[PDB]
RNA sequence: UAUGUGAUGGAACCUCUCCGGAUAAUUCUAUCUCUUCUG
């Protein structure tokens, strides 16, 4: 659940950076949250399950 | 730099144990210094 490291080839160096697997999961989470809470309609936007 | 109908990792105290201690009167007398030229 943390930041990953990248290593190139040619230098052996890189940078951190956020895949977008955790971003989804998040975002389905506080989606699941939101129409728990509006009981299955936020200002027009109906879904189910 | 992921690959997608499923991520409680905020899901974990570098915590625990150990006398900066021990010993010492702010006291007091013998020289110092080497080359002199027949004596």
């Amino acid at each position: 659940a943390y930041a990953r490291w990248h290593r190139s080839l040619k230098n052996n160096k890189g940078r951190p950076y956020i895949t977008g697997t955790l971003v989804r999961s998040a975002i389905i989470r506080a989606a699941e949250e939101l129409l728990w809470l509006n009981d299955g309609n936020y200002k027009g936007a109906i879904c189910c399950p």
